């Protein structure tokens, strides 16, 4: 999976919205609270070059907020979220500005792959959009979700 | 959208659901979802209607479901109420390997689309989800399921 060259994580600091996700499988996302259904709030760069998300996910009929440390690699559009180093963030793509594309990566057994398109206003943006899908059509994936901007306003897509 | 020179006796027999799509994540993001349907059979008659038997996931089973669409005075577009609120739409079909086709409601407040893939043997076919791929452009879905090939034999499960 290609990650994007020269990501400055300096320049995607503030609040994103949710656009649109797909997973390698249907299971990751079809339900509410389907593992991999988890929108992302607040990206936080920290002055070591890790990256934090701050992510909302559906629990027990309540939107629940966790907050993800993804720790620097050598490749600056990788990042770490176990010391087994099972579990990455892929940044593919960003303009910085509107749009940033990434996946979740599990290669522990089938790889496992959840991808994002996400925007800096809660609005549709087809070009994001087509980048996204243009991004993954190299990726092994069976399931594809898009939010409508009253869904991006809401906790949890709601 | 919905294709010229449909003959309805050439799309008979046994199809597998490849690829699903619908306007609304609610009728597709469940098993118990509305539009969570799997085609095992087209069934023309001989007034020119086209039954679908179906399987849906319910309580751990497949349970067995029939919908007659009878023909309308347009080709390709075929009724399942009286009340003319529930269609199929068929968009594309060569017959012998896949048949692109939408289930239409256009009930108050809002209209709602969940179209299909089907193949005829289960395996993935890349043309037939790149057809139904480019069906899709033109439509307002905002979730899509593409099945592997254990899936395409196992039926509703
Ligand atoms: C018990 N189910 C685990 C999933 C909960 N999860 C949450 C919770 C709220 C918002 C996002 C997430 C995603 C990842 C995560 C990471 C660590 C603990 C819980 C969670
Ligand atoms: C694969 N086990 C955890 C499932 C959810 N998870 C995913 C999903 C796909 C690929 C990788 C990961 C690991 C990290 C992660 C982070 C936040 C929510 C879900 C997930
Ligand atoms: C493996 N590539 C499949 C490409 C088309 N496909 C997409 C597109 C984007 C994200 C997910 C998916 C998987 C399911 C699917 C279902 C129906 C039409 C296209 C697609
Ligand atoms: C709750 N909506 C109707 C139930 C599902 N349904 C759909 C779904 C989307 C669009 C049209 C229709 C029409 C009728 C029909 C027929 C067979 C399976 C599902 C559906
Ligand atoms: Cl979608």
């Amino acid at each position: 999976t290609q990650t994007m060259k020269g990501l400055d994580i300096q320049k995607v600091a503030g609040t994103w919205y949710s656009l649109a996700m797909a997973a390698s499988d249907i299971s990751l996302l079809d339900a509410q609270s389907a593992p991999a259904r988890v929108y992302v709030e607040e990206l936080k760069p920290t002055p070591e070059g890790d990256l934090e998300f701050l992510l909302q996910k559906w629990e027990n009929g309540e939107c629940a907020q966790k907050k993800i440390i993804a720790e620097k690699t050598k490749i600056p559009a990788v990042f770490k979220i176990d010391a087994l180093n099972e579990n990455k963030v892929l940044v593919l793509d960003t303009d910085y500005k509107k749009y940033l594309l990434f996946c979740f990566e599990n290669s522990a057994e089938e790889q496992s792959l959840a991808c994002q398109c996400l925007v800096r206003t809660p609005e549709v943006d087809d070009e994001a959009l087509e980048k996204f899908d243009k991004a993954l059509k190299a990726l092994p994936m069976h399931i594809r979700l898009s939010f409508n901007p009253t869904q991006l306003e809401e906790q949890c897509h709601i």
